[PDB]
C-alpha cells in the first residue's frame, strides 16, 4: 500500500542510519571497543 512504500523506504533510512552506527561501532572495536554496540 501507500504505507507499504513509506514505512520501508522511512526504515530503509532508519535502518540506514542504524546499520551506520554499527558500522562505525565495528570501526571502533566492535566488541574490542568497549562501549555496548547501538542497540
Ligand atoms: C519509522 O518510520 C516509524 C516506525 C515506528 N515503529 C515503531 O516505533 C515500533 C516500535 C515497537 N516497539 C515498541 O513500541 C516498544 C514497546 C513494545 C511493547 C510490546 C508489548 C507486547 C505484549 C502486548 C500484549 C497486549 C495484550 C492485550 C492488551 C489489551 C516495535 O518493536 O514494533 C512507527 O511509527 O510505526
Amino acid at each position: 500500500h501507500a504505507q507499504g512504500t513509506f514505512t520501508s523506504d522511512l526504515s530503509k533510512q532508519k535502518d540506514e542510519q542504524r546499520a551506520k552506527l554499527f558500522i562505525e561501532w565495528l570501526a571502533a572495536g566492535g566488541p574490542s571497543s568497549g562501549a555496548p554496540p547501538p542497540s
